[PDB]
């Protein structure tokens, strides 16, 4: 429903009848899981690119040598695809580049336009300045082309050690924008790449490989979050510095600032590492791997990066509008079942042992879905909170004494409470009346409707009630001498053993979503769903508990 800067951009061009495809690119960097805000950027990127009939390329951005890549690089493609997009042509490498990126390098030192510098981190630092306080040039900034040429080759070659020099741009120390201040190009580092291995002892910066990389690929709207922002000059330097094949164009978008959540690297780790969740996709966790397991599905994903829509103006979004949207979402696709969560013994004193009557209630009260067979009769399970010897004001359903309605069922009466030697309430004894299948008793009311399933036939299963990790807005603000910990929310998880579900349940295959009657909606866990036997989590409750 929000307004999207780019497709009006996009949009544009063709109502001045320009008819070039668009092609954009997500490029995550291979070294951490994709979370909800990735999603935005992914809905994004991919989106604009399907909506025009474009490309969008993914690219790792594997510049640096790393152990691990292959591990998020599989991750990461898992969540694009089960989001529902797809890249155009081959998975694109930043590391695929190195010889071009090399190439153009040694244009820069031939033009006078890099130089090597041996200044140590200390001094590079103190040279550097501030935003304020003008920077100053390295002694070394004036070696000559055939210096620096020689020197850089070397530095290619092996010869020099971890850190001893470094190829900078030659632009101005003097410059308001700290990027302009002869930025790093390379630097020396022996380690060992993913994907080239021990080929290359120099790498290029972020900002070397970043709009060059755009233009061997051909990309045309860049779009990067605003973080990004004062980074678009010297984006620009090199491409009118460089005999770029391409000349892409940068936009900068707001990033998605959820509230109740944490999306950086260094908190989801602790997070994971002392235990705090069960890993990282853990249905509590802001990862898409979690939101999956939790049960949202990528509609409900989508939908919700369509409503916040994209601009350029930062501020927070109620994560409430995300659950909102996978509840919209399931309210209207997803089957309705029933399971008892905290199961009480019902039995039904007019209803003849061994007589069973099998009722058949709709999947959904809407779409076309088809039946769920329900055995009636004697032997029952109802939630024990639906029932109260002592009812608070308003309670609606069975008190002593009195009836209720059973979902798509009849209308029973409390008759007899039969209690252990601890005073628990152990046995219901009810009564029914025959009289009341698809219709209201005659000459009185009924308060109420709760749900219910056949005692014999029921479906024993595990069911994990989530909720926010967080019980604050900002959990990363904390109280003096406290951390973000401590705004955890210690409601999250409760697991229940031993909840009785309908048998159409004993069913359901993994990461099958229903909405339990008066419970909320639920996934069949994938990883803990096994044939016969689900293991549900709660996806969202049926309707919001926290406010905004
Ligand atoms: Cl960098």
């Amino acid at each position: 429903a929000a307004p999207n800067f780019l497709r009006q951009i996009v949009q544009a061009d063709l109502d001045a009848g320009k008819h070039a495809k668009i092609v954009t690119r997500f490029p995550p960097e291979p070294n951490g899981y994709l979370h909800i805000g990735h999603a935005k950027s992914i809905c994004l990127n991919f989106g604009l690119a399907q909506e025009f009939a474009g490309d969008c390329h993914l690219r790792f951005d594997d510049t640096n040598p790393a152990k691990e890549d292959q591990e998020y690089i599989d991750a990461i493609e898992a969540d694009i695809k089960w989001l529902g997009f797809q890249w155009s042509g081959e998975v694109c490498y930043a590391s695929n580049y190195f010889d071009q990126l090399h190439a153009w390098a040694v244009e820069l030192i031939k033009a006078g336009k890099a130089f090597v510098c041996d200044l140590g981190p200390e001094e590079m630092r103190e040279y550097r300045g501030t935003l304020t306080e003008p920077g100053r040039n390295s002694p070394y900034r004036d070696r000559s082309v055939e210096e620096n040429l020689d020197l850089f080759a070397r530095m290619k070659a092996g010869e020099f050690p971890d850190g001893a020099r470094s190829l900078r741009a030659k632009i101005d120390m003097g410059s308001p924008n700290m990027n302009l201040r002869d930025p790093i190009l390379y630097r020396i580092r022996h380690a060992h790449h993913h994907q080239t291995g021990d080929k290359w002892c120099i790498y290029p910066s972020y900002d070397f490989t970043h709009g060059q990389s755009d233009a061997i690929e051909g990309i045309t709207h860049s779009i990067c979050t605003l973080e990004f922002e004062d980074h678009r000059p010297l984006y620009e330097w090199f491409l009118a510095n460089l005999p770029v094949p391409a000349q892409p164009r940068q936009y900068e978008f707001s990033r998605l600032n959820l509230n109740y959540t944490v999306t950086s690297k260094r908190k989801l780790k602790q997070l994971v590492d002392e235990g705090h969740v069960s890993g990282w996709d853990d249905p509590r966790m802001s990862t898409l791997s979690g939101y999956r397991r939790r049960g949202y599905t990528p509609e409900s994903i989508r939908n919700f990066c369509e409503m916040i829509g994209v601009n350029r103006a930062s501020g927070v979004v109620d994560i409430g509008m995300l659950e909102f949207s996978i509840r919209d979402h399931l309210d209207a696709t997803a089957p309705r079942a029933m399971c008892v969560l905290k199961p009480l013994k019902v039995v039904i004193t007019n209803y003849p042992e061994g007589q069973v009557e099998n009722l058949e209630l709709p999947r959904h009260p809407k779409e076309d879905m088809g039946v769920r067979v329900l055995p009636f009769g004697r032997e029952l399970f109802i939630d024990a909170g639906d029932f109260e010897e002592v009812p608070p004001a308003g309670y609606k359903r069975l008190i002593p004494g009195g009836e209720v309605r059973l979902r798509g069922s009849y209308v029973i009466r409390a008759d007899e409470a039969i209690k252990d030697a601890d005073g628990n309430i152990v046995e219901l004894r009810c009564s029914y009346d025959p009289d009341t299948l698809g219709k209201n008793p005659e000459g009185r009311k009924v308060k109420g409707v709760i749900h219910w399933v056949p005692a014999e036939g029921s479906v024993e299963c595990e069911v994990r009630l989530y909720d926010r990790l967080f019980r604050s807005a900002n959990p990363e603000k904390a109280e003096e001498g406290g951390s973000f910990l401590d705004n955890i929310n210690a409601d999250s998880l409760q697991v229940l053993a031993g909840c009785r579900a309908e048998p159409s349940l004993g069913q359901a295959n993994p990461e099958d979503r229903f909405q339990f009657e008066r419970e909320g909606y639920f996934v069949a866990d994938l990883k803990d769903s096994r044939p016969g036997k689900p293991v549900f989590n709660r996806t969202v409750t049926l309707r919001d508990s926290w406010g905004q």
